[PDB]
RNA sequence: GUUCUGGUAAGCAGGACUGGCGAAGAGGAAUGAACCUGGCACUGUGCUAAGGAACCCAAUGUCUGGACAGAGACCGAAAGA
RNA sequence: CAUCUGCUCUGAAAAUUGAUGGCGCUUACCAGACAUCCGAUGCACAGUUAGCAGGUAGGAGGGCGUGUGUCUACUGGCGAAGGUACCGAGUGAUCGGUGGUGGAGGUAGAUGCAGAGCAGAUCUUGGUGGUAGUAGCGAUAAUUUGUCUUCAGCGGCAAAGACUGAGGAGGAGAAGGGUUUCUUCUCAUAAGAAGAGUGAGCCGGGUCUAAGCGAGUGUGUAGAAGCAUGAGCGAAGGAGAAACAGGUUGAUAUUCCUGUGCCUGUGCUGUCGUACGGCAACGUGUAUUAGCUUGUCGACACGAACAUCUAGACAAAGCAGAAACACCUUUUCUGUUCAAGGGGAAAAAGACCACUGAGACGGAUCAUCUGGCGACGUGGUUUUAUAUCUGUGACCAGGCCUGAGCCUGGUUUGUUGAGGAUGGUCGUCCAUGAAAAGACAACUAUAUGGCAGCACAGUCCGUACCAACCGUAUCAGGACUCCAAGGUGAAGAGCCUCUAGUGGAUGUUUUACACAUGUAAGGGAAUUCGGCAAAAUGGAUGCGUAACUUCGGGAGAAGUAUUGGUUCAAUUGUGAACUCAUUGUGACAAGGGGAAUCUGACUGUUUAGUAAAAACAUAGCUUCAUGAAGAGAGAUGAAGUGAGUUCUGCCCGGUGCUCGGUCGUGACACGGAGGAAAUGCCAGAAAGCACGGGUUAACGGCGGGAGUAACUAUGACUCUCUUAAGGUAGCCAAACGCCUCGUCAUUUAAAUGGUGACGCGCAUGAAUGGAAUGACGAGAUUCCCACUGUCCCUACAUGUAGACUAGCGAACCCAUUUCCAGGGGAACGGGCCUGGACGGCCAGCGGGGAAAGAAGACCCUGUUGAGCUUGACUCUAGUGUGGCCAAGUUGUGACGAUUGAGGCGAGCGCCAUGAUCAUCACGACACACUUGUUUAAGGACAAAGGCCAGAUGGGGAGUUUGGCUGGGGCGGUACGACCACAGAAUCAGAACGUGGUCGACCGAAGGUACUCACAGCGAGACGAGAACACUCGUGUAGAGCAUAAGGACUAAAGAGUGCCUGAGUGUGAGCACUACUGCUUGCAUGAGGGGAAACCCGGGCCUAGCGAUCCUACGCAUACGAGACACUUGUGGCGUGGGUGUCAGAAAAGUUACCACAGGGAUAACUGGCUUGUGGCCGCCGAGCGUAGAAAGCGACGCGGCUUUUUGAUUCUUCGAUGUCGGCUCUUCCUAGCAUGGCCAUGCAGCCGUGGCGAAGUGUUGGAUUGUUCACCCACUAACAGGGAACGUGAGCUGGGUUUAGACCGUCGUGAGACAGGUUAGUUUUAUCCUACUGUCCAAACAGUUGAAGGGAGUGUGGAUUAGUACGAAAGGAAACCCACACGUGACCUCUGGUGCAGCGGGUGUGCGGAAGUGCAACUGCCAUGCUACGU
RNA sequence: UAAGGAGCGAAGGAGGGCUAGAUUAUUGAGCAGCGAGAGGUGAAAUUUGAUGACCUGCUUAGGAGUAACAGAGGCGAAAG
């Protein structure tokens, strides 16, 4: 047969375009700074708003981008790095923040610029500090617990734009605007409605799959469709998670 | 043509024996691949075959019995007056 | 009288008109005989001749002709070759001469070399016919008259008549074209030839940057591709310094000329400058370069309402000129202009500054709103149009003259108003709506800078025209944009007009059949698969509006009434009166409505060119995988179901996916033992596999049999088999039910239909999603109201073609000689045989030419393909897993490998610890390697490369998927062997002919020598019987012989008993159609067997139990071995084993309804032919039955025929094509007689019937369900018989069924896919030829006639009278003449319907100044003549 | 007013909402010790354990609850 939809959309001419982008998002590199928030802006592909910051490096003014936490305003002064106060919207070394606190834009290793929590409405929880090893345990929004060194930086607050998934998209055109900038195929034609030249689920005198939909992790790429390496299937209840800090 | 097997049968399917048409014209059965007479270079005079002999159409008449049905010369059964 | 033989007779019915061959024959027949004649390529005689002589496929011998070579002989201007008429020679292929034409070359003989002879190939190229002066050439607005040319153009010009109608058939640009544009001449004309024509600082290109492309460099490659970075490039419609009027040419113009300007720079001469004002909001002053830095401009979505301006359009008055006047009118028409640049208001809308000090309150918008972070008020500051003036006069209208110049006007007011411009507000979004070049301000330094005059400069390329573009063209198609008047009306709708633009194949009143349209008595879907098509409804205003519903909707529900003109009131609500001959959204424009069911939630999308859908999408719901990112779990990808409401039961046995451990297996490397060494051997061994768990909103799956309740039925209850679990809740003859047209109710006169119920449901059912509704479908289906030419049943009229005529002018197709009936024939003839008939012409028509299209698409065959699937065969990319490979450095412990000095148990193995090399975790440093944490972080790990080895692998690649066969498939095996039967008494001998057997078994069931029988039957012998052991007599096999069938065997070949391993070893010859195989037989040998010996034995009493080349295993002796020699491996020879059952021997699964190619009537799906089982119809006999009684009527059990209208059986004709079911329409034939006419019998009183005979003239209907033929009901009737003609009839129609490609359901399949199972959507071409048929002319002067031959026509019902009569116990109950009607036939318009071309009238919208006369769009009342039936 | 509402003074109660903490217990994982049974009942079987259960240590992760004191005691319109 021919090449399936899933492979074609991974070729280079289909990658997302950057022409409307504001810049690369991430923290400054300097040990200490005082910054001012210049503007709060929407960026074409992203639902969380961005804040433009201004800080001096040598004598010269320089500009950066952060993801906005909820409760900043244009004109606010913010303090970055060691010796910053625990005030909403400051950036601090993680070892300085008390247990049970909520944080965003956490660095996985020092000076990486911030990864981890970046989507609207999300946060992470500080669950443990180890005074020997200088590690800290953070609980991520998937439920995963990960350990990071005390020298990493983090932003104090919750990411702006929460609640967005409460309102249903009642019409086809509303879905159109949401997926127009994403990589997923919309509208999505079902594999059982294709001919066998186009998809492993195609063909036959009734619309059916005909073979089990759970497939191996090591299966060849042009036929790896369906539920890939599923441990279980169906709507029944699972089992207890195992937890360590 | 003579015989045989399967089949209700068939211008049906399949064997055996002796001549044909295929690869065979000519005269005769009104017409017909295979039936009757009889096997072909080219001319001329006579004679016969098979089949014909009121007329179409070259050659026809005679004797003795049957037969009356728009019958027969071409043409079907068991049963009958 | 009884039998037998001959001829006649009865049994004896088929579809166009018919066949002893015809006409005829009764003395042309049947049977028995007789005469002699006619008749072959045969026979006789005679010529010619080698004479011995037919011939496909095929084979051989001898000759004729063509282009060129070598030689010999000749020839041509006193006319060569060629070509054309005649004449001679040869059986023939061919050859020779004569007379005209032609104008320079040509042969005869013998040999040599070959591109060496045409009727055909749907042959190749070129040229020409018939058809044929024919088919056609005419969609759109429309044309007439005069006059000149033209020389014969509806060409030009005047006057009329029309049309596009400002979302134009008008005026311009772009893409595309490229001289098509202008002048002259000529026909050569959508034709040529010769010239001429496009002028810029201010218009556009050359500039900037979007999405993006990229030279070079780095890395890579055999060279490439690719990847990282990046000079340069990227928009004639995005950003982008500065121009406008009026004139002029045959053709250019914001480009030329005149006038008035502007931008960017340069230089001269004058003339001034080095600062101030306001509480403030800010002003006055035309101001230099340069630089940091901060900001602004360039610089931006959609939608709605409200202001203001400008084009435009109206109406009054003034003047100037036009139109109209039988009448009337100060009625009607055209005009009344002002650019860029300069100067400049009031106004409206917002910002802001000073004083002031406000509320349970003031201000303010069409709408939101607004104020102590300062309201109202009073005075100011600033930003954004426009009117008006100047632009020095141009331009327009009119008058007077004129081959030129003068003169006069261009004045005032009101209403409205963009489809253009601008301003400040408001709404929407999980969508927030480009960059850069180039500018400007503030701040800091620095200063000869501003203005006026005059002068200079600004390169290069494009510039004509389009009705001329793309479609083979002068093609009804396609193709990016701009400007836009008046009336009617909501409206750049339709209809009518102003500005501007427009047109030719000719004449004829022109039948039939058409194509676009009108109208119709009475009836109203009776029509048809089906209301398909048409009709009906229609705008605005008011009254009045149901079920159900997600509460939004349904809803314009439905149902009803009103509407013109005039003259008034009243001011947006509307009222009232008067008036008209059909009435008023008058033309144009403009919904039919209701009740239910199946199905998809909705708007949206799709097979360009047969499918618009129930299919796809969609919002919502659920599952899965991941912490990797230029992205970071409200994320990023993969699947399934299909909005909302309400539910979503049970199963982890199989298959898959996933998790955990090894107990076993499982590669290469790395080790070990041995040997002179190679080859082998042993250990070792990840992941996988196996094993144990999880998982169905994963693939999917979800039962049988017996009994049992006070009538019968049914079974809550019991028992029994069975499993992974035995279909829960719901729903149903449903788009899913075979039987099936299921049963009951309702709808109709009548229901293979619809709806409601019921349910052991062939084969319903839960995100392979189940069930009940709303709103919305060019979706499928049933019914009702309105409405109608769909129909009964057709008639009349209009336009355009068509017929005839002038001008112009083709194609398909074609072996062609073409009237029928029967016969035969390749089984349906135009041509052949025997009969019936025989002409040409013009216009129509569709019976035939199995008419033309196109090497049948269905079906089979080919050792021909391609797309797609998987549990087919053999490989492969990707993904995982192991060991090894760039000398990192140094610590600690550990297991392991190798050998000593210790200890235990009757020097052994076992237990202690001490030295020698690898080596697995763990630490701590920095040097390889990694990362924009980069003057940095990690770190010998990772990540990325390389060489070998295992695992997985329809993600892909190649290929295969036997044969015979009363077509193929499914089934069997007639595919290798053996016996019997038949195949007309040797042997042989076919069919999916008949009865069967084989793929082995046995140390004896083999070899030998000797002994004796057997199966039974008749007597006996205790328990002891039908049947126990023992005896005597008979006993030709009635028994046995392992295993089919046949043959064979008696002191044995059978049953016993003894001994043996001949079921030896070498090597020959033969038989069975004889290779393999099986058997028969010769000679030589054994320290061979059995027997006294003669004799016998190298398997089974005889006929069946089996297999090549190459490779490999074993036995046997004799060989070979590379320069030489020794050994371990190897190679030769003979013979046996390991195996091919498709058995004279490839290594192999499906599907195509998406389909291709070569062929086949060697072979299926129609018709026809032969047959007639089965279907249908008729005879013979007489057992019984009929109230008696064989036979009025019947007729068992048996027996003989006919028919082709049923279905089989067979494969003769057609696969380079004979259009396939039913209906509609129309004609003819058959009889086996339903009605109607004449008769005979009766169990015939009469009435009504029943059985038969001669007879085919005239009849045999309207409907409901269904695609039906068929069936079954209702209504009528004299009666509602049965059939044929290529299952009559598609260049006659229709297209409901079946049977291409889309899609749903059930059952089957792991799947792609299947299903004489159900459902819905699905392109019907061409006559102009010949012949037939129908009419028309000629053959046939004119007037009056004749009648050969051909055609043919009237059929039936009722009433009255006989008569309440005959006849019958009664009840009942018949038989001419006359009159009324229906169907059919032929005519006719006096009457009555219908139609409206000629004729008279009326109104609506808009044109010609009014009235009168009238155009266009079309509407409407009456109606001559004519034609017609619903009339006579 | 030994009718009602407003208010003052000292005090009492498991009455209610919110914020920040707590001693144990029941399960689950990690690691260590030991080496055969644990559980459950009237009596037993399903079941789990040499992949080391049970019991005893140390670590951790969660989500409920407030024993004994505690009563013919208190509070609230009732539910509590
Ligand atoms: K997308
Ligand atoms: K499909
Ligand atoms: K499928
Ligand atoms: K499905
Ligand atoms: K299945
Ligand atoms: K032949
Ligand atoms: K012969
Ligand atoms: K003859
Ligand atoms: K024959
Ligand atoms: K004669
Ligand atoms: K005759
Ligand atoms: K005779
Ligand atoms: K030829
Ligand atoms: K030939
Ligand atoms: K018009
Ligand atoms: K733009
Ligand atoms: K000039
Ligand atoms: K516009
Ligand atoms: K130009
Ligand atoms: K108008
Ligand atoms: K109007
Ligand atoms: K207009
Ligand atoms: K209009
Ligand atoms: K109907
Ligand atoms: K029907
Ligand atoms: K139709
Ligand atoms: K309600
Ligand atoms: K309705
Ligand atoms: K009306
Ligand atoms: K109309
Ligand atoms: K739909
Ligand atoms: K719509
Ligand atoms: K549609
Ligand atoms: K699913
Ligand atoms: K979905
Ligand atoms: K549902
Ligand atoms: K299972
Ligand atoms: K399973
Ligand atoms: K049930
Ligand atoms: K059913
Ligand atoms: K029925
Ligand atoms: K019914
Ligand atoms: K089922
Ligand atoms: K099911
Ligand atoms: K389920
Ligand atoms: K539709
Ligand atoms: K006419
Ligand atoms: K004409
Ligand atoms: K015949
Ligand atoms: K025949
Ligand atoms: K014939
Ligand atoms: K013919
Ligand atoms: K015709
Ligand atoms: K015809
Ligand atoms: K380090
Ligand atoms: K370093
Ligand atoms: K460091
Ligand atoms: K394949
Ligand atoms: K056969
Ligand atoms: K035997
Ligand atoms: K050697
Ligand atoms: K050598
Ligand atoms: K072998
Ligand atoms: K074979
Ligand atoms: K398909
Ligand atoms: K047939
Ligand atoms: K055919
Ligand atoms: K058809
Ligand atoms: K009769
Ligand atoms: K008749
Ligand atoms: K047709
Ligand atoms: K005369
Ligand atoms: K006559
Ligand atoms: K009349
Ligand atoms: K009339
Ligand atoms: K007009
Ligand atoms: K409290
Ligand atoms: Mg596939
Ligand atoms: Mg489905
Ligand atoms: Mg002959
Ligand atoms: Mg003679
Ligand atoms: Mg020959
Ligand atoms: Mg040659
Ligand atoms: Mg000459
Ligand atoms: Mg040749
Ligand atoms: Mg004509
Ligand atoms: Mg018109
Ligand atoms: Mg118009
Ligand atoms: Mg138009
Ligand atoms: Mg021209
Ligand atoms: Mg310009
Ligand atoms: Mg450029
Ligand atoms: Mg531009
Ligand atoms: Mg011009
Ligand atoms: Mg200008
Ligand atoms: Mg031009
Ligand atoms: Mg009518
Ligand atoms: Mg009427
Ligand atoms: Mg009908
Ligand atoms: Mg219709
Ligand atoms: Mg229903
Ligand atoms: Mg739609
Ligand atoms: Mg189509
Ligand atoms: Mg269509
Ligand atoms: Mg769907
Ligand atoms: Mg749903
Ligand atoms: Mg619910
Ligand atoms: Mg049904
Ligand atoms: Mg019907
Ligand atoms: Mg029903
Ligand atoms: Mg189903
Ligand atoms: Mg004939
Ligand atoms: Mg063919
Ligand atoms: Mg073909
Ligand atoms: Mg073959
Ligand atoms: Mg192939
Ligand atoms: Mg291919
Ligand atoms: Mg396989
Ligand atoms: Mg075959
Ligand atoms: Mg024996
Ligand atoms: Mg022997
Ligand atoms: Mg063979
Ligand atoms: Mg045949
Ligand atoms: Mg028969
Ligand atoms: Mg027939
Ligand atoms: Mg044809
Ligand atoms: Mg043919
Ligand atoms: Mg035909
Ligand atoms: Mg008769
Ligand atoms: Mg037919
Ligand atoms: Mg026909
Ligand atoms: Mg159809
Ligand atoms: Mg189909
Ligand atoms: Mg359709
Ligand atoms: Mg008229
Ligand atoms: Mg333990
Ligand atoms: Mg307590």
């Amino acid at each position: 047969g021919k090449v399936i939809r899933t492979l074609r959309l991974q070729k280079e001419h289909w990658k997302r375009k950057h022409h409307k982008s504001k810049g690369i998002v991430g923290f400054p590199t300097l040990k200490n700074c005082e910054a001012t928030v210049e503007k709060i802006v929407h960026e074409s592909g992203r639902p969380a708003p961005l804040a433009i910051i201004n800080y001096k490096k040598e004598e010269k003014n320089t500009k950066g981008l952060l993801v906005a936490i909820e409760g900043i305003y244009e004109g606010q002064k913010i303090q970055i790095g060691e010796n910053a106060s625990l005030e909403l919207g400051n950036v601090c070394p993680i070892k300085e923040i008390p247990e049970g606190s909520l944080v965003s834009m956490v660095e996985k290793k020092p000076k990486d610029g911030g990864k981890y929590v970046k989507s609207p409405g999300c946060y992470a929880t500080i669950v443990y500090h180890n005074k020997l090893t200088n590690q800290t345990t953070i609980k991520l929004p998937s439920g995963e617990r990960v350990r990071v060194t005390g020298e990493s930086r983090a932003l104090l607050g919750i990411i702006a734009g929460g609640g967005k998934d409460d309102k249903p998209l009642l019409k086809a055109v509303n879905a159109y605007y949401k997926y127009k900038t994403k990589g997923k195929p919309w509208p999505r034609v079902r594999g059982v409605a294709m001919n066998p030249v186009d998809h492993p689920h195609g063909g036959g005198n009734h619309q059916h799959v005909g073979h089990p939909t759970t497939v191996s992790r090591n299966a060849p790429v042009n036929g790896r469709v369906g539920l890939v390496a599923a441990r279980r299937t169906g709507r029944k209840k699972g089992s207890r998670k195992i937890t360590v800090n």
